[PDB]
């Protein structure tokens, strides 16, 4: 909760330091069951209004079951369900593996027995994987006892309004579960309270084989856990509906994180096309991770609470810690900072943890202002930084941005914008991807060709 | 009305015009309140069927309350700073109480908060009143006088709203877009718009397009304390209204003359929606952001670039001196189609077969290699390769503008064939730089002859 | 269901073969109706709670109609207009009389093909009749000055019937008149499987659709059309699968770099044409974006609007990347970072630099250690793969995969004249620039002899 | 009469007259809400009702 | 004379009439009876 | 000023100390930057230079 | 500081260049108090 931020004028980029990692490193999978009645469709003549309502509610129950059968056979949820250099994962790969084990012989029966005198147990499967198992809904008990002696007989006995109503409510969770699955081919994110109530999920977090710190982190940030969790339809058989739930596992916690914001750095020294541009491209989230630096270049694989950053390493790269040296000296010896070049003179603003970066080029009206004081800086051409010191908005052209009013301390690090050191006559401006060294080569090549060409003439 | 479209054969692009702007420039926040008899907790000796149902509902209500308490605790910005600003004010002690007092005599007030913001306040659900009146006497003693069936049904239906507010924020962590119908009934939104400090032109507009207003609004979850659940609804405010808009569609322009893998391709890179906004042009490169109802364009200016008005000249004269028109280049002779506002652009390259067709008489045009356009009059589908694009059938007047495909003017030896983001001037500077190698490596050879 | 995979050491790529196509090629549209009754506001006097509830449920109903009225008046790849086909029908439905042809088509029945003014026939269904339920069991109650109070089962039944209309309105309002996927509320399973059966389509098609209702729902649209004559019509746009049971194969690509040269020396090379490929009527339809395609147990459900159409020799890139017939796409860099691709039944690992890489079993631990370079491992015996601080899980869908040894083609390139920033390149486009940067070094070293 | 194609604004007792001409930016804005009118080319008026 | 017309002190007349409301004068008095310099949050949303 | 030219036609408004010019933006007219061309070319195509 | 002036004989007008801007664009208010008896 001491969020601090530095701005480097030489590279047109700011770093927010002081965040705490909560990295998703792996998965926990648990099986969740709903006991079902093998009730055949009503077999009687009945016309009372309450007999009609119960008959309808059984058909909804019966239809939803054959629907869930359609899912588990066609497909079954078993699926394969990126920027420049990144990898390509398979999120549900872990959970589907446990889903397929349930299709084996007797694994459904192990669970069914293991959930007879309890509604939460641990099963060790036919492969040695130990999964928590929970029965959340018992429709078989209700449909067979309060509901079957009505439909069973040759002439329907009229039920209560209370039996009509209570069955409509017990049936509800099964139907909503079937809705979510039927619209997602049986894999859902986030995990809803229908799939898993907060009561169940917090109880499930406690019984998990994880640290106490992990339990605290998960049990507090329930919505982030739900957003990061999957729910895979698995099997319906044996009068039992069972689906796998894949929960994030935070194997890296409390390590320091920092966020890098970048913007174009364009020479102002001339008019219209004569300008040339540089831009850092290693923007994103960094977290110290096992003596390396995990880099999250899509900063929206990450979700941010106070002080705390929930990233997913499937969208990460692993870097040597020397990468941070890019934020003190882009021309450092150890690590080759990656940049990009263009000739694109259009103004742009970045909102940081507690500041704003403005890249004012051409003839935009770039401005930062306050609720009650008006404009407190008009930016001139170049790349400038304003903190949120009594600053509430930044306007670039017709676009209004609101500054983060997070409580923190900000440092302006003065320096010479490096784009001024580059010869604009021999400067390369194609680069979608390039490093500082790679640009020096293409300038060494061009300037050393004119070394030989000056000789021969 | 009149929506019209022009097709520039020279640049393989189409500008469809006649639209009217309505661009989000500002926000209005308001506080919505649900008032809860959290104090409630049931216990009693009675065991009727109708008793069980009410007790089950109280656990549902009491669950939703406790969970809601746990849940309390490219140009880049945060869209919801205005709502979060009101949310943080609400946490100041007694600020919640100001709302309660104002909402005591009616259910819609205008409370001025401590940060000098004057915000609409609505009580939308009174669960404390229902529970404490029709429910609390029932299940406080043990003789637990059994309720009628209508109270079992009514409490269940009132409680439903609270349950799906809490369901929404268990997966959304407090912030939803669009603002849902449980977050705010359509009827309530209509009454909110009627009470908003805006022009009567705006009020009519926001009411006519409530579905759009929904998608461009934010629900931000704020507090549960002193038996009041409060959340901020952040609504769009359209400062720009009824300025001209136009949409740019772009497809590749290539050489058909060469019959190999070696051809030069050039494309206008600046497609999207365009609007006149305060003496400049607001340009929306991700045309996915601009909703269109009838001939009206609803965009959020936070997703725009601000461009000089001269950018319009790339549609008249792509080689104009005043605006450095932005283009891209590649060496990919691939055929594709772009369905426009009331027409269709087809780029047909290679051995591909390109069809224009009508649902009554099949194929009614075959496309040559090159870039072409057809109107939506007498065409229903346009087929390119293994793709059948249906065509938009909105009525309007289309126009074909003939010219020499400007890719022909470029000399393929010296063409910079792999420019990702370039312009018309960036490409000529690359061409001339290449002829710089030509004269120098030639007259060097003229030293010995 | 035999699914195979082949990994090519030379190209650092892997192909998963053995799938079967099911591609959206066109659209079938149909009209869904609800028989509303437009009635004036309740007139009856009551404290009887069974009347209070009916009056409440009627207020939700009258709100739902009013809200729905305000909705009827509201890459290298191409750019379609996904709902153009469906909207054209909604535009036809707005003409006078057309609303009446379907009212009387379904006057006798609940499902009838109708001809519309443009001569085209569409299946039309009546999925809900609130007109009669209100008129029969609710009208002589609450039309009168003082109501006959109704049975509790009319109360409960009306809530259930009215919920479908309420949810149809809810989905329409937040989605601004177009909803995808088509929820069970817009069209249930029994209606959809009925609608699937009556479509003018092939027997193979009906079977495929009827067994993949959930995918059909994802690839469909519900488009709000009209409220008038106490009818509520919305066009549903089901996918029409034209390509069925043709071979499909998936391409996986990971980057290829030299290794032994230390630090900045390395050059890199990646195949770019990765994604789904399905044979499609004498060409190859190629889907580059992993988003557009969905797999249900070796069936590949794609959408040709997100396709390219390639000559069938594109497959030869996986055979001989240096072939003459087809010019294979690549890109180049010097960005050497370790990263992995989890293929259909394997893992491609590009372990570079000082990073540790791992293929682990759930019981035997680390069972393979990746040396620097492009390598592959099969899912038979591997459960997880680790690359630095990342843990990828491996798909355990069973099949058998074949390792195809070769020389990493990056080694055949001179590290000095290698063009190391090409973003949209091909093997010839790079042989083009190697010849050039040679010829300058080539002529100028014998101009100076 | 003249041809003065320049933009100007007059603050009235409880409003503001805006004469927005040419290609100038002319807006009325509220301190908590932001820009609330964006004037078209011509003479218009705003009242101090919710305008700062 | 081609120019416009405004009120220069309109910004400071905002704060003046915030002070005119009872409660505000007490706020600043409490902030200053122990030290001679302060930052105070007036109740129309300004920190001065 | 912000990609335009602020023009202070009243002599009194701008105060000069050292080489610095202090002005009140409320006593200004905002002109397109092409106003400066009136100094190098009064007959210039773009800006119509104001004369009496 | 460097100041330059050019006289345009063609329009009977001179332009002084080289000055540096300080344009007041917003206001800050402070409350100054005197505590009385």
């Amino acid at each position: 909760q001491n969020i601090t931020e530095e701005f480097y004028q030489s590279t047109c980029s700011a770093v927010s330091k002081g965040y705490l990692s909560a990295l998703r490193t792996g998965w926990y999978t648990s099986v969740i069951t709903i006991e079902l009645s093998n009730i055949k469709e009503p077999k009687c003549n009945g016309t009372d209004a309450k007999v009609k309502l119960i008959k309808q509610e059984l058909d909804k129950y019966k239809n939803a079951v054959t629907e869930l059968q359609l899912l588990m056979q066609s497909g079954g949820g078993g699926s394969g369900g990126p920027p420049f250099p990144l990898g390509v994962g398979s999120a549900i790969a872990s959970g589907v593996a446990v889903s397929k084990v349930l299709h084996l012989e007797g694994e459904v029966n192990k669970i069914k027995s293991a959930l007879l005198s309890t509604n939460k147990a641990v099963v060790s499967l036919s492969n040695g994987v130990s999964v928590l198992t929970s029965k959340v809904l018992d429709l078989k008990n209700y449909i067979d006892k309060q509901l079957l002696p009505i439909v069973n007989k040759q002439s329907c006995s009229i039920p209560n309004i209370e039996t009509v109503i209570e069955f409509q409510q017990k049936n509800n969770r099964l139907l909503e579960i079937t809705r979510e699955f039927s619209v997602n081919a049986g894999v859902t994110t986030p995990v809803s309270t229908y799939m898993l109530t907060n009561s169940e999920l917090l109880s499930l977090i406690n019984d998990m084989p994880i640290t106490n710190d992990q339990k605290k982190l998960m049990s507090n940030n329930v919505p982030i856990v739900r957003q990061q969790s999957y729910s895979i339809m698995s099997i319906i058989k044996e009068e039992v509906l069972a689906y796998v739930v894949q929960l994030p596992l935070y194997g890296v916690i409390d390590t320091p994180c920092w966020k890098l914001h970048t913007s174009p750095l364009c020479t102002t020294n001339t008019k219209e096309g004569s300008n040339i541009c540089l831009t850092r491209t290693d923007r994103g989230w960094y977290c110290d991770n096992a003596g390396s630096v995990s880099f999250f270049p899509q900063a929206e694989t990450c979700k941010v609470q106070s002080n705390r950053v929930f990233c997913d390493t499937m969208n990460s790269l692993t870097l040597p810690p020397e990468v941070n040296l890019c934020n003190v000296d882009i021309f450092n010896p150890k690590y080759d900072c990656k940049i990009m070049t263009s000739k694109t003179d259009v103004s742009s603003s970045v909102i940081t943890s507690l500041g704003a970066i403005v890249s004012c080029y051409g003839k935009t009206k770039c401005t930062a202002s306050n609720k009650n004081r008006g404009i407190i800086k008009t930016f001139s051409n170049g790349c400038d930084y304003v903190s949120n010191k009594g600053v509430d908005t930044v306007s670039v052209g017709n676009t209004l941005y609101y500054v983060n009013k997070q409580e923190g301390k900000s440092l302006y690090v003065k320096g010479e914008p490096i784009i001024n050191f580059y010869d604009p006559l021999v400067f390369p401006s194609d680069e979608f991807d390039a490093s500082i060294s790679q640009v020096n080569e293409k300038i060494n090549q061009s300037l050393a060709f004119i070394r030989k060409s000056d000789e021969l003439l």
